[PDB]
C-alpha cells in the first residue's frame, strides 16, 4: 500500500514503458505533448484504471486509436488529483495495452522550475529543470507516481533551437524540429526499468567537457572550468563503488551542475546525477556529495524502496556506500570522522523535531503526510547508524560489504520493504541469527528518537575539533586574547567544519566570543558553502547583527535547502532580522523553487 499515490497499484496494473513526446514552451512555462505508457494488467477482466496527476490538463486519452473516456477526481491537496481511465476493452491478466494521454503542465508544476534569463549565468537564455523526487513526476506527466513500479522510457524534447535539453537516460541524437525550425528534437533512451521519481529533464544553455572515461560534466558556460576540477574524482569513486556495489549498468555517469536554486545537494537522476553549485568550493572539499550520488547507482536506483515509508533503505545504504568510497580514498580515520559527525547531524535532527515526533523514526507513515514536509537526516544518519552498529557486531566492515553486495544482487531491479531487507539480513547471515536476535528491533526501527545504541567511533580527526570548541564554550572574556589564527594551523576544511558543528551545537555563545572569532579566524572570507553555512547560523544565533545582511545573502542567493531553510529560519528567529526576513521571503518567493517557497514559507509561518 502505497499512501502517497492515487494510482491503481502494482497489485492491479503495471507501466512497463513510457514513451514521452513533448514540447518545452518557455513563453508559457508549460511542457505540452503525449505520454505513451505500456501497462501490463496484473488481474483478470480489468475495466479501469487510475494514474496520479497534479496541476495537468488533460486534452484527451487514446487507446486503439481512439479517444476514450476519463475522469478526473477532486485535488486531495499535495497528492494532486486522480485520472480514472475506462478501457474500452476488458483486459485478461498479463495482456499490454498502450494508453496514449495528450496533457499541459501547469507553470506552477511543483516538479518544475523556470528560470528567467536574469536567473542563469549567462544572462541571455531561460531555463528548465525537473526534480520529481518524491511524488512530483505526476506534476509532469500522467503515471503511476509509486516507486513500487519500475518502467522503461524513451523520450522526444522540443525545445528552442539554441538550447540543449538532458534527461536522466542516454541521449540518442538531436534534429531539427520538423513541425517548427526554430526548434530541435533531442531524443533519449532508458533501458534500464526506473521508478518514475527518477525521470528528470534539463532544457537550458549547456556546455559539457569530458572528465573520465564515461563521464562528461554538463553547465552553464561559465562553470564548466570550475567543475571539472571540481568533480574530477569521479571516476576514481566509480570504480571503487563497482567494486563495492557490483557492475556498473547505466551506461554514462553524467553530472550536471544546475543553477543555485536547485534544492538538493545532489539527485542520483540514472545517467545524469544533478547537483547544486554549491559543491564548487574549488578544493574538492565537498565531493562526497558526488560519491553519494554514485552509490545510488547501486542502492536507491537498483534496489528501491516499495514505498516512501521505507526511504531510510535508500538513504541509509547510500551513506553507508559514500562513506566507505570516502574511506578507500582518504583512510579508515577519515570514514569514521565523518560516521561520528553524521551522528552529530542525527543528534541536531531529533532534538529539531523532539525526540518523540514521528519524523524520528526510521520506518515512518506517510498517510496524510506530505513527504516533503517529513524530508530530513533522519533516514540518512538514522539508517547509517543502524548499519555501522550492524557492522560491527557482525564482523566488520569487510564482512558487512559482502552482505551489502548480496543485498544489491538479491534486489536488483526490485522494489523492497524493510521486512525483505531484515529478512535478507537473516538470511545472509544465518550464523549470526543470535547475534542479530540481540539488536532491539522494536527500537531501531520503530521508535521515535536517538537509537538506543551509540556505535563506536574512532576520535583520532575528531579530537582537534572537539577541543577547540572546548575552549571556545569555556572560555571567559580574559581568555579571549589568547585565540590566535595558528588554532587553525593543522585543521583541514572537514575540521573547521567540525568545529563550528560542534560549536553551533551550544550556540549562543556571548556575541564578543563571536565577534573575537571572526578577528582571529575570518570565518567571513571562507566561501566553501558548509563551513560559510554554519558559521553565519552561529553568528545570527549569537545574535550578531554585522552577520545579518550576510545570513540574508546567502539564503537568498543559493536555493539548496540544507542551507535557505535554517538560515531564513534562524533570521526569523532573531528579533532584529525578523521583519527582513519575511520580507525577504515575500519579495524573493515568486521566483523561488517551488517546493523551496512551500517549505521557507511554512518555515516563517507566513501566507
Ligand atoms: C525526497 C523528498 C521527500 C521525501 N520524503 C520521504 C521521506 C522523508 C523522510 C523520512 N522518510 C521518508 C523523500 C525524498
Ligand atoms: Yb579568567
Ligand atoms: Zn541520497
Amino acid at each position: 500500500v502505497d499512501t502517497c499515490s492515487l494510482a491503481s497499484p502494482a497489485s492491479v496494473c503495471r507501466t512497463k514503458h513510457l514513451h514521452l513526446r513533448c514540447s518545452v514552451d518557455f513563453t508559457r512555462r508549460t511542457l505540452t505533448g503525449t505520454a505513451a505508457l505500456t501497462v501490463q494488467s496484473q488481474e483478470d477482466n480489468l475495466r479501469s484504471l487510475v494514474l496520479d496527476t497534479k496541476d495537468l490538463t488533460i486534452e484527451k486519452v487514446v487507446i486503439n486509436g481512439q479517444e476514450v473516456k476519463y475522469a478526473l477526481g477532486e485535488r486531495q491537496s499535495y497528492k494532486g488529483s486522480p485520472m480514472e481511465i475506462s478501457l474500452p476493452i476488458a483486459l485478461s491478466k498479463n495482456q499490454e495495452i498502450v494508453i496514449e494521454i495528450s496533457f499541459e503542465t501547469s507553470p506552477k508544476s511543483s516538479a518544475l522550475q523556470w528560470l528567467t534569463p536574469e536567473q542563469t549565468s549567462g544572462k541571455e537564455h531561460p531555463y528548465l529543470f525537473s526534480q520529481c523526487q518524491a511524488i512530483h513526476c505526476r506534476a509532469i506527466l500522467p503515471c503511476q507516481d509509486t516507486p513500487s513500479v519500475k518502467l522503461t522510457y524513451t523520450a522526444e524534447v522540443s525545445v528552442p533551437k539554441e538550447l540543449v535539453a538532458l534527461m536522466s537516460a542516454i541521449r540518442d541524437g538531436e534534429t531539427p524540429d520538423p513541425e517548427d525550425p526554430s526548434r530541435k528534437i533531442y531524443k533519449f533512451i532508458q533501458k534500464v526499468p526506473i521508478p518514475c521519481y527518477l525521470i528528470a529533464l534539463v532544457v537550458g544553455a549547456l556546455e559539457s567537457r569530458q572528465i573520465g572515461p564515461r563521464t562528461l560534466v554538463w553547465s552553464e558556460k561559465e562553470q564548466v572550468e570550475k567543475s571539472a576540477y571540481e568533480f574530477s574524482e569521479t571516476e576514481s569513486m566509480l570504480k571503487i563503488a563497482e567494486d563495492l556495489g557490483g557492475p556498473y549498468v547505466w551506461g554514462q555517469y553524467d553530472l550536471l551542475v544546475l543553477p543555485p536554486s536547485f534544492p538538493y545537494g545532489g539527485m542520483e537522476n540514472p545517467c545524469l546525477t544533478f547537483v547544486t553549485p554549491t559543491l564548487l568550493a574549488g578544493d574538492k572539499s565537498l565531493s562526497n556529495v558526488i560519491a553519494h550520488e554514485i552509490s545510488h547507482s547501486w542502492t536507491g536506483n537498483l534496489v528501491t524502496n516499495k514505498t516512501w515509508d521505507h526511504f531510510w533503505l535508500n538513504e541509509g545504504h547510500t551513506v553507508y556506500l559514500e562513506r566507505h568510497i570516502c574511506g578507500r580514498l582518504f583512510g579508515e580515520k577519515f570514514r569514521h570522522f565523518n560516521a561520528l559527525g553524521g551522528w552529530g547531524e542525527l543528534q541536531n535532527s531529533v532534538k529539531t523535531f523532539g525526540e518523540t515526533h514521528p519524523f524520528t523514526k526510521l520506518v515512518v507513515d506517510l498517510t496524510d503526510i506530505d513527504p516533503d514536509v517529513a524530508y530530513s537526516s533522519v533516514p540518512y544518519e538514522k539508517g547509517f547508524a543502524l548499519l555501522f552498529y550492524l557492522e560491527q557486531l557482525l564482523g566488520g566492515p569487510e564482512i558487512f560489504l559482502g552482505f551489502l553486495k548480496a543485498y544489491v544482487e538479491k534486489f536488483s531491479y526490485k522494489s523492497i520493504t524493510t521486512d525483505d531487507w531484515k529478512d535478507f539480513l537473516y538470511s545472509y547471515f544465518k550464523d549470526k541469527v543470535d547475534v542479530l536476535n540481540q539488536v532491539d528491533w522494536n527500537a531501531w526501527l520503530y521508535s521515535p528518537g536517538l537509537p538506543p545504541i551509540k556505535p563506536n567511533y574512532d576520535m583520532t580527526l575528531t579530537n582537534a575539533c572537539i577541543a577547540l570548541s572546548q575552549r571556545w564554550i569555556t572560555a571567559k572574556e580574559d581568555d579571549l586574547n589568547s585565540f590566535n589564527a595558528t588554532d587553525l594551523k593543522d585543521l583541514s576544511s572537514h575540521q573547521l567544519n567540525e568545529f563550528l558543528a560542534q560549536t553551533l551545537q551550544r550556540a549562543p555563545l556571548p556575541l564578543g566570543h563571536i565577534k573575537r572569532m571572526q578577528e582571529v579566524y575570518n570565518f567571513n572570507a571562507i566561501n566553501n558553502s558548509e563551513i560559510r553555512f554554519r558559521w553565519l547560523r552561529l553568528c545570527i544565533q549569537s545574535k550578531w547583527e554585522d552577520a545579518i545582511p550576510l545570513a540574508l545573502k546567502m539564503a537568498t542567493e543559493q536555493g539548496r535547502m540544507k542551507f535557505t531553510r535554517p538560515l531564513f529560519k534562524d533570521l526569523a528567529a532573531f528579533d532584529k532580522s525578523h521583519d527582513q526576513a519575511v520580507r525577504t521571503y515575500q519579495e524573493h518567493k515568486a521566483s523561488m523553487h517551488p517546493v523551496t517557497a512551500m517549505l521557507v514559507g511554512k518555515d516563517l509561518k507566513v501566507d
